[PDB]
């Protein structure tokens, strides 16, 4: 069976997808069907119904990957190389592209209340520049936070430096603009959806960042 080709026996017991729960399958049946309908209509990704659908997708996908970023990246490996993936899930790379942009717009809608028009335009473009590098970083942050790596060590500062590079990629290099983004996240729970980040890993990261920013 399909997940057994990609997950160890121990991983399979903590992977919700591997349950073939009937209710979970029906939920994804509806999520896929709704995405198919919006795509076939060429629905713009910033329409409310698209943003709402993408928000549901990310909520469900985080739950069904057990909140483990490494399980998310395993699914991405399957979308690239598992022949049965479309047949078994109904999810396609084109569909994922639509959800990705609608989920981006779900965050741009919130950032619009904190940024001016020129900052919003910059981020609407550059949000996508390095977006797909975040799951690898999140996995490396989970491992670091797990092993109580010193946030101030060279290995911790390399992680903070990788965060800054991905953050400045979407936010820009302006200090006042960056502070708007950091304030918005503190104020808006939706901005940390679709991240696989936990309060524990965020604390570890924000300690590493704080060391980087004061120095
Ligand atoms: C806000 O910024 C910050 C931060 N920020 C962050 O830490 C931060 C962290 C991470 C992130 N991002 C991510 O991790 C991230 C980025 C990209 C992705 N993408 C993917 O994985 C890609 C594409 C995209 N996209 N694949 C998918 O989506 C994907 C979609 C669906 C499936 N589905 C299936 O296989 C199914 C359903 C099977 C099935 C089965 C059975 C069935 O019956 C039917 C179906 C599989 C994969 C996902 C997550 C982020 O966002 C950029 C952040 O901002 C931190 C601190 C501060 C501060 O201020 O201190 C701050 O400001």
């Amino acid at each position: 069976h399909m997940y057994d080709r990609w997950f160890s026996q121990q991983e399979l017991q903590v992977l919700p997808f591997a349950e073939q729960d009937e209710q979970r399958n029906q939920t994804w049946l509806e999520l896929v069907g709704e995405a198919q309908q919006l795509m076939g209509e060429r629905c713009p990704a910033d329409e409310p119904r698209a943003i709402a659908l993408a928000t549901r997708w990310m909520e469900q996908l985080e739950q069904d990957t057990a909140g483990r970023p490494e399980f998310l990246t395993r699914l991405n490996e399957m979308h690239a190389a598992e022949p049965q993936m479309r047949e078994q899930t109904g999810v396609t790379p084109e569909m994922i592209d639509f959800i990705t942009r609608a989920f981006a717009e779900s965050k741009l809608a919130i950032w619009a209340r904190y940024l001016n028009a020129e900052e919003l335009a910059f981020t609407r473009q550059h949000y996508f520049d390095r977006l797909m590098e975040w799951p690898a970083l999140v996995a490396d942050l989970h491992r670091a936070c797990r092993e109580k790596r010193d946030p101030a060590s060279p290995e911790g500062q390399q992680l903070a430096q990788r965060w800054l590079a991905l953050f400045q990629s979407y936010a820009g290099k302006d200090a006042q603009t960056q502070q708007k983004f950091r304030y918005a996240m503190e104020q808006e729970p939706h901005l940390m959806k679709g991240t696989w980040m936990t309060s524990e890993v965020l604390s570890w990261l924000q300690q590493a960042i704080g060391v980087m920013m004061r120095q």
